[PDB]
């Protein structure tokens, strides 16, 4: 099963809902709680970071660095949670909302799957890795956006700016959709 857990961001509702309509089982669960809330169940499948305003007040985003273990696909402050850990660095282009990313030929094969190479889609340059870490690479680069997602070799973590969650984002779900659902087998 899928574990979603909130840093701050009250945008996870999206996160369940969508995993929901597309047949793959999860739950939330809050930042308060401890991390061995988390860092008991070992055999879950895939993790999601829901947004946040600073993944730098909770503590809980110490486990998110340990437990890479599994695959977790971070969003908005996800990727930046990412960063931090590894010693890069985050920082505000445009705080501006109405704006277009459209991206090249790039994607993993994995979880852009159902996808073009050249395609607009709407994200947020609010905030974005400012910092070049070792051992991280991109996956989806955007004209505007370059670090629209970011994969590391060296464990099975991801991590992307834009929100794929809302509909409004454009070729968002996709992502959204394709990871959930790799993650989001289950055995009966």
């Amino acid at each position: 099963m899928i574990v979603i857990l909130d840093n701050g961001g009250q945008y996870v509702h999206r996160i369940h809902r969508s995993l929901k309509y597309i047949g793959v089982s999860s739950k939330i669960v809050p930042n308060t709680t401890p991390l061995e809330e988390i860092e008991s169940n070992k055999e879950v499948k895939g993790i999601i970071l829901s947004g946040g305003p600073d993944i730098e007040k909770a503590k809980n985003c110490i486990d998110i660095a340990l437990n890479a273990k599994l695959p977790i696909l971070g969003i908005c402050l996800g990727h930046q949670l990412i960063a931090l850990a590894y010693g890069g660095e985050v920082g505000r282009a445009e705080a501006e909302e109405y704006a277009l990313t459209k991206v090249y030929v790039d994607k993993e094969n994995d979880l852009f799957k159902n996808v073009p190479r050249e395609f607009n889609a709407w994200a947020s340059h609010k905030d974005e890795v400012k910092k070049v870490p070792e051992g991280f690479e991109i996956l989806a680069h955007s004209d505007i956006c370059q670090v629209e997602a970011m994969k590391h070799k060296t464990k099975p973590i991801y991590g992307v700016q834009f929100h794929p969650e809302v509909a409004h984002t454009e070729y968002g779900n996709e992502i959204l959709k394709n990871f959930c659902k790799v993650c989001g087998y289950k055995f009966e």
